[PDB]
């Protein structure tokens, strides 16, 4: 209805303040790039990264059980 209208505008307005701690996480992402709270997502990026760095050796490991000779230099 419409009397729930007006009524969600000072709630939103208590969200400007963070008064409930906390914002839709659309929001963050501009401040994170910026702010050292970056850091601590950092470390799940280099958790994410270096669980996919883990592929790397492992790639080289194959080329070792491919087994060749005549085009190995």
């Amino acid at each position: 209805g419409s009397k729930i209208e007006p009524v969600v505008l000072p709630l939103l307005w208590f969200e400007q303040s963070g008064a409930m701690g906390g914002k839709p996480l659309s929001t963050f992402y501009t401040q994170l790039v910026l702010m050292p709270q970056v850091l601590h997502y950092a470390q799940y990026v280099l958790l994410g990264l270096g669980g996919l760095l883990l592929l790397v050796p492992i790639i080289c490991q194959l080329r070792s059980q491919e087994k060749c000779f005549l085009f190995w230099s």
